[PDB]
């Protein structure tokens, strides 16, 4: 159960747009920390409208299952404020925020060491997840964060940590879905409830596409009807302009989804790519 986290403590200062059915702003947490000292902590606030009560309870629910399993490359929760017509989840704010508009900002200026870090550090939170058979549902380089970048001097790699789920695909209006193709995997789009760990292994690869393409978006000139057919012909994403990836991000998109590698097995074929 969150930590329940009063109204009063929140200061809300830039709007950052918005999620799925929630709108995100930075702000400030006012708190009582280790030993007493009293902190302003910037945080990051994702708010959803309490009117919409299946996509919150599905929203905080899977935040919460999730926080429950502490990790190095998976997001910290702070709480939650039940605050009036909203419920806000109070989140760290991660410092160089999401991947994909990092790699646009630096103009794809990344080697493939680089990208091969980020990689490998996802595929051991999705590891982790496996283990604890905790599906994530919404793995895209949007959704992973930056909290370091590299450092030359020391040899340090960027650091990473993977988003809270969000509101569940098994509740979301099928045209949402479709949206998301291709993250969602097509026996997804044909049926919602077929949602399963291999679920994460596609996206994984979807997400490497999205990595190893400098923040591009794959199928963005697909419209949700064409992206459909897309999947009713079993297309497969074109090669990424780092094509190092390019077989690793074939055997993950396996349209059955049986027949998607483990974690433990995409982790060594990364580091066989070293
Ligand atoms: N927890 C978290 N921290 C951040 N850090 C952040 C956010 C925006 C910027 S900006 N306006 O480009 O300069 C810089 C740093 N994002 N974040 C999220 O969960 C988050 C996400 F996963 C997907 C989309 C939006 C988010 F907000």
């Amino acid at each position: 159960v969150f930590h329940k986290i009063r109204n009063e403590d929140l200061i809300f200062n830039e709007s950052l747009g918005q999620g799925t059915f929630t709108k995100i702003f930075k702000g400030v947490r006012r708190e009582v920390g280790d030993y007493g000292q009293l902190h302003e902590t910037e945080v990051l606030l994702k708010v959803l409208d309490k009117a919409h009560r299946n996509y919150s309870e599905s929203f905080f629910e899977a935040a919460s299952m999730m926080s429950k399993l502490s990790h190095k490359h998976l997001v910290l929760n702070y709480g939650v404020c039940f605050c009036g017509d909203e419920n806000i989840l109070v989140q760290e704010f991660v410092k160089f925020g999401s991947l994909d508009t990092y790699l646009k900002k630096n103009k794809n200026c990344i080697n493939i060491l680089w990208k091969l870090e980020v990689a490998k550090q996802l595929a051991w939170a999705m590891h982790f997840l496996e283990e604890n058979t905790l599906i994530h549902g919404n793995v895209c380089a949007k959704n992973i964060l930056l909290i370091r970048e590299e450092d030359r001097k020391t040899g340090n790699p960027p650091f990473i940590k993977l988003s809270d789920p969000g509101i569940s695909i098994t509740v979301l209006p099928k045209d949402i879905l479709q949206e998301r193709i291709p993250w969602v995997p097509p026996e997804c789009i044909e049926n919602p409830k077929n949602l399963n760990l291999a679920t994460d292994k596609w996206s994984f690869g979807t997400t490497l596409w999205e990595i190893c393409s400098g923040g591009d978006k794959p199928l963005s000139a697909l419209d949700s009807q064409r992206k459909l057919q897309f999947y009713e012909d079993r297309h497969q994403l074109p090669a990424p302009k780092a094509a190092e990836l390019a077989n690793l991000i074939n055997n993950c998109m396996d349209y059955e989804p049986d027949h998607r590698p483990s974690f433990r097995a995409i982790i060594r074929d990364l580091n066989s790519l070293f």
